[PDB]
């Protein structure tokens, strides 16, 4: 259930709804994130998939597709 769980903590800590959330939904252009909204859903990311994402391909997460393809390829 990793789709469960990406579109759960954007939907839950955002307050929107995961059958709102796209896969080239951008996230500051449409839900108008900023950096602590990234960083903290990044930070909440390491510790729920025990993984480590870089500032290095931090800078490439532009939509939630960004997320989950790249965590998911990080998941192993």
């Amino acid at each position: 259930d990793i789709e469960q769980r990406v579109k759960q903590a954007v939907a839950e800590q955002l307050g929107l709804k995961a059958e709102e959330i796209k896969n080239e939904a951008s996230f500051m252009d449409d839900l108008g994130a900023d950096s602590l909204d990234l960083v903290e859903l990044v930070m909440s990311f390491e510790n729920d998939f025990d993984i480590t994402i870089p500032d290095e391909d931090s800078n490439e997460i532009t939509t939630v597709q960004s997320a989950i393809d790249y965590v998911t390829k990080k998941l192993g």
